[PDB]
């Protein structure tokens, strides 16, 4: 039920924001934008994709989204909530026009207005948290997701999620360990199919993580922090892109 509450502000700041963008004025924005990038076709590419975070600290995202891209990021992830991690969509904005790589929009999705207001704020990839929504929610915000162009995340944090997921027709399925279940990936990651794009959402800290969700069969993994700490976020991406091809064999 707390879950409810967290949601229920979170539907109190999307009615506030539709009190002043309308539902017609939002789908006018996101048809007016540039198409979305082909998510997919980027977490096809060889070598485990490097989903690199934006979060808060930060005075300016887009410089963060910068050295992300510049050290081999496949995604940036943009957290918009604004309640805990002080995130807008100002950032995504920002975002956006800094990078070229696809963008992820990280927040609590809950209802069709914040599907079209991603995709007016440029965003690729939107966060589906399946905990958080009922079947009939799920689908039909997949659904619509897909229509406009763009991929879901669609996180999952148990079996019994991840097969509501693949219900859904979820063709990226990502793997959050918090509700922490420290052995999540691998208690799940086995049962999808191998069509299924595979995410290790939490708990990577340096390239043994990394490593470590990639030989359980991740397809990329999501990193936040301490991309940020390490006070070197363009080489700390670099490292964990480059994760098992060091040290270098003998030239
Ligand atoms: O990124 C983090 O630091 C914690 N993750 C989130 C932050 C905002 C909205 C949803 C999530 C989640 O993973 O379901």
């Amino acid at each position: 039920t707390v879950l409810d509450s967290i949601l229920e502000g979170v539907r109190a700041d999307v009615a506030a924001r539709e009190a002043s963008v309308s539902l017609s004025e939002i789908k006018a924005a996101a048809a007016a934008a540039p198409p979305p990038l082909d998510v997919m076709a980027a977490l096809r590419e060889p070598g485990i994709g490097v989903i690199a975070e934006v979060k808060r600290t930060i005075a300016d995202p887009a410089k963060l989204a910068q050295a992300y891209q510049d050290g081999g990021a496949r995604i940036v992830s943009v957290v918009t909530e604004q309640r805990r991690f002080q995130g807008s969509l100002d950032d995504l904005d920002a975002v956006r026009a800094s990078v070229s790589i696809p963008v992820l929009r990280k927040d609590f999705v809950v209802q069709p207005y914040q599907i079209h207001e991603a995709r007016a704020h440029g965003a690729d990839m939107l966060l589906l948290i399946v905990a958080a929504l009922e079947q009939s929610v799920l689908v039909s915000m997949l659904d619509r997701t897909e229509s406009l162009g763009m991929t879901a995340l669609v996180e999952v944090h148990t079996e019994q999620e991840a097969d509501r997921a693949l219900k859904a027709g979820a063709k990226v399925i990502g793997v959050n360990a918090r509700d922490v279940d420290r052995d999540c990936f691998a208690r799940i990651a086995p049962g999808l199919p191998s069509s299924v794009i595979r995410i290790a959402e939490s708990g990577v800290r340096g390239t043994a993580d990394l490593l470590a969700y990639a030989g359980a069969g991740a397809d990329a993994v999501l990193v936040g922090e301490g991309l940020v700490t390490s006070g070197d976020p363009r080489a700390a991406v670099a490292d964990l892109v480059t994760a098992g091809t060091h040290p270098s064999c003998p030239k």
